[PDB]
């Protein structure tokens, strides 16, 4: 029977490492809270590149750190990879339906006391992260300020958190974009082979010729695209540039990447195509989170930066200079965008 590692954060700074993304989330991670001394599991997500958090209360929905306490816990594991994780602790974590816990030779349960993490389809439409008190037997989850819950035979079919005990299958083809979790300056994740823009170096703003590779934030809870790449200390830099500001330091903390860990199990390609032929149709399609797409910007004399471009406005925008080298209009047209 083995054993989940908690990690206890502040509410409004980044993640602890490795912490454990809920399936089919870009942006959603396990987490859990004591009300009472009573656990209550619920989710974590980035903002601003720091933790925020919801757990359903008696009627409401709770995300205040005041109102919280200020202090949640985050699961993390061991390693992000299912196999690396896998051979490291014996263990991987897998989301299945809640009634497979009879398969107890396969599967272990996450659990905290008598609550278990779930996935839950709210009558919005949405799939959010809360929970089931084993006790009762009762779903909930909070949005929009209020708890929705569902108790009986349909809590059976929902999916939840198991530890699955033999190793992560073989044979198949990926068609989901691995993204690695990491923060502002931890070492730079070379051997995960990330994506860089145009497959080549790029002219670049320091005046160098160099790789610059694709990276995800999220602030004031919006998606952007920007760039990462390793100091000459093999340490992790970022920068997004977003509504007219540059991020470039250490007020980045939690981000993501784009990885290829293994190129010889894709069920799929990556491709950069001027956006305005992307747009057009045919099998590729600009990779995008929300209405964002990564985008390769590029001046009059040929410098090149890799940012972000918001489709709903076409507006690319990468940092530069203390702002977000914004352009709009047919010029975008031009610049390529990851398309998969």
């Amino acid at each position: 029977e083995f054993e989940d590692t908690w990690a206890y954060n502040t509410i409004g700074s980044p993640f602890p490492d490795n912490p454990v993304r809920v399936k089919g989330q870009q942006n959603m991670y396990v987490a859990l809270w004591y009300k009472f001394g009573k656990p209550i599991h619920g989710r974590a997500w980035n903002d601003n590149g720091n933790v925020e958090c919801s757990f359903p209360y008696n009627k409401v929905e709770l995300t205040g750190a005041r109102d919280l306490g200020g202090q949640i816990q985050i699961l993390t594991a061991t390693e992000q990879d299912p196999t690396e994780q896998f051979k490291k602790t014996g263990f991987w974590y897998e989301w299945r339906p809640y009634k497979d816990r009879v398969n107890d030779q396969l599967l272990q349960l996450v659990r905290c006391g008598q609550s278990t993490p779930v996935i839950m389809k709210t009558k919005d439409g949405k799939d959010l992260l809360g929970y089931i008190d084993m006790s009762t037997e009762v779903a909930a989850v909070g949005v929009s300020g209020k708890s929705e819950q569902v108790a009986g035979g349909p809590i059976q079919d929902m999916l939840v958190l198991f530890r699955n005990v033999k190793a992560p299958p073989k044979g198949i083809k990926i068609y989901d974009d691995t993204w690695l979790d990491l923060k502002y300056r931890d070492p730079f994740p070379a051997a995960r082979n990330p994506i860089a823009a145009g497959g080549r170096k790029v002219k670049s703003d320091d005046g160098t010729e160099m790789f610059q590779y694709v990276a995800l934030w999220y602030e004031h809870g919006q998606p952007v695209f920007g760039r990462a790449y390793p100091d000459s200390a093999d340490k992790t830099l970022a920068n997004f540039g977003w509504g007219g500001q540059e991020n470039a330091g250490a007020e980045i903390g939690s981000f993501q990447m784009l990885v290829v860990p293994d190129p010889d199990i894709l069920g799929f390609e990556y491709k950069w195509i001027p956006y305005k032929e992307a747009k057009a149709g045919g099998p590729f399609k600009p990779l995008h989170v929300g209405e964002c797409t990564p985008c390769l910007l590029k001046d009059a004399n040929g410098t090149e930066r890799l940012g972000n471009l918001h489709m709903g406005m076409e507006k690319a925008t990468a940092g530069l200079a203390g702002k977000d080298s914004a352009v709009s209009g047919p010029a975008v047209g031009d610049f390529l965008v990851l398309c998969r």
